[PDB]
């Protein structure tokens, strides 16, 4: 599924503030990961493949069955991060940002939302 802005945003909300990120870092973060398209996959040079809205890696946090010394800490096969219901997505993701690096685990993030006006991804929407 493709989510429109405010749409995600809705979907997110239990990620609002989890860990002290305001909601906007959580659409910003999806918008330049997978452009907020749920089956988006990308393979990385290690081997490794990103899944779903939030580009979750297959070297630790899910199992793909095709990247030897996987680690599958969130315990999910990878394909359930590319359902439309984003649940899967959601709560692997709290794991991720629990690791110690925060958001950083996200290059994108990193680039091209980490100080910026995030609060702009989730003007006009109703939450």
């Amino acid at each position: 599924k493709v989510f429109g802005r405010c749409e995600l945003a809705a979907a997110m909300k239990g990620l609002d503030n989890y860990r002290g990120y305001s909601l906007g870092n959580w659409v910003c973060a999806a918008k330049f990961e997978s452009n907020f398209n749920t089956q988006a996959t990308n393979r990385n040079t290690d081997g490794s493949t990103d899944y779903g809205i939030l580009q979750i890696n297959s070297r630790w946090w899910c199992n793909d069955g095709r990247t030897p010394g996987s680690r599958n800490l969130c315990n999910i096969p990878c394909s359930a991060l590319l359902s439309s219901d984003i649940t899967a997505s959601v709560n692997c993701a709290k794991k991720i940002v629990s690791d110690g690096n925060g958001m950083n685990a996200w290059v994108a993030w990193r680039n091209r939302c980490k100080g910026t006006d995030v609060q702009a991804w989730i003007r006009g929407c109703r939450l």
